[PDB]
């Protein structure tokens, strides 16, 4: 079936009709095979660093070289601002990865595989052509299934750049059959001793009537630094993927747009320019994604995503209804059986590399809680960001601002990991 036959197929009409009775759980969407992705959501974590050089760039900016690492402003006022510029550029560079990859590789957004609890995805950017980079490692874990929650860490030891975060969504259909999505979660980025707090934006999926789904971003993302500096990024559709970002000396100033130290505008999936107090800031079309190195299937542990979903992926690619349904049930029995074995060997398969910390004022007696100087508390306080499980970017005293549970990477658990290698 050619894609121009999709919107009026029986399958698609049947799909749309069942939206009317949508039960609130996206995984139960009865999507036709042609709209299915063979990729699991635990793989989406790789999309935070597909431009390794931009990921690592802030670690190379110091007091003695900063004017030489600010292409759009050679008289940038400080290394702190030069690094905030660089973090903003990196963040803008992830968006195309995050939100357009299925478009390019599959032809539209397609329904992802709902990962099983304890599913794992790992790989590395080896950065062989730039020895000063060193290897950057991605760990990604399905820390919850009901609701689905993915947690991840991307880390470069050589340059002391690490990122961690987690992601969850809530979604509902509007009466025009547009799917509105709010993201939940945040990501933190340490560049040596300096820290950055990033909130993903709300989004909507369009082109559903026409059976050509695509993501458009809306609302705002924040990037708050331990330096006090704050970038606010506002998205809209257009003609697409446009935005306007502003960087402020601090979060009090962000209340007044004319206080912006710089202003960036354009398309995150194309080009954008910047003005101070214009030049090319980022051109997504000039800078190809670099895909992480994943180990061969034959060498994968059966918890690992591509190994786990192999037969399911093969059946989706064939578009075979029966075979998909059958491979899915065998996957479920394999994973149940796999967990039993983890358990017999004394292996914790559930909170494997990340733990759920309780930031509420009423933790349970033995619960994991934040230590005094916690990076998240200090950056959320700088931004006036709610520390509860509200939609990402929710500010203190917003309507949405309920638990305060956050996933945090524990490096030691990966250093003493019992099975999984890179
Ligand atoms: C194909 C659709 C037809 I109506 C079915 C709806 C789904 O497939 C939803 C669940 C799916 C998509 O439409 C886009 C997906 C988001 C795309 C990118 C991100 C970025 C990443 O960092 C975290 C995951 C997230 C939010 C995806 C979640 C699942 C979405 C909404």
């Amino acid at each position: 079936m050619d894609p121009s036959q999709y919107a009026s197929s029986s399958s698609w009409t049947s799909f749309l009709k069942s939206i009317a009775s949508f039960n609130g759980d996206l995984s139960s969407l009865s999507a036709p095979p042609f709209i299915l992705s063979p990729i699991s959501l635990t793989e989406f974590s790789q999309y935070w660093a597909e431009h390794p050089e931009l990921f690592l760039e802030p670690s190379f900016i110091n007091d003695d070289n900063y004017k030489e690492h600010c292409l759009i402003d050679p008289e940038v006022e400080s290394p702190e601002l030069a690094r905030m510029l660089a973090v903003t550029k990196w963040f803008i560079s992830t968006l195309k990865s995050q939100y357009c990859s299925r478009n390019e590789s599959l032809g539209s957004e397609k329904k992802p595989l709902n990962p099983f609890l304890g599913e794992l995805f790992v790989g590395k950017w080896e950065n062989k052509e730039h020895p000063e980079f060193g290897e950057t490692v991605l760990l990604s874990e399905q820390v919850s299934h009901h609701p689905p929650v993915t947690a991840f860490s991307i880390f470069n030891d050589k340059n002391k750049v690490k990122l961690q975060g987690y992601n969850q969504i809530k979604a509902s259909f509007t009466k025009s059959l547009m799917l509105t999505v709010k993201q939940f979660g945040h990501t933190m980025l340490d560049i040596k001793d300096e820290s950055y707090l990033v909130t993903p934006p709300p989004l909507h999926i369009e082109g559903i009537l026409v059976a050509s789904p695509f993501v458009e971003l809306e609302g705002k993302s924040y990037i708050q630094s331990s330096t006090g500096l704050l970038c606010v990024i506002e998205f809209s559709g257009r003609g697409k993927n446009s935005f306007k970002a502003r960087i402020y000396k601090d979060s009090k100033d962000s209340k007044d747009k004319e206080k912006a130290l710089y202003t960036i505008s354009g398309q995150w999936s194309g080009s954008s320019k910047i003005i101070k107090a214009s030049r090319l800031f980022y051109d997504a079309a000039r800078i190809p994604a670099e895909h992480l190195n994943v180990k061969p299937l034959e060498e994968q542990h059966p918890l690992e995503s591509r190994k786990a979903w192999y037969d399911v992926a093969g059946a989706i690619k064939l578009g075979d209804f029966n075979l998909i349904a059958k491979t899915k049930t065998e996957l479920e029995e394999t994973q149940r059986e796999l967990r039993k074995e983890e358990e017999a060997k004394g292996i914790s398969w559930q909170r494997r590399w990340f733990k759920d910390f309780d930031y509420s004022v009423t933790p349970e007696e033995g619960a994991l809680v934040p230590e005094k100087d916690d990076t998240f508390l200090k950056l959320a306080s700088a931004l006036n960001l709610s520390t509860k499980n509200a939609p990402s970017g929710t500010l203190v005293g917003d309507k949405e601002d309920l638990s305060s549970i956050h996933w945090r990477f524990q490096r030691e658990l990966w250093d003493e990991e019992k099975e999984i290698v890179l």
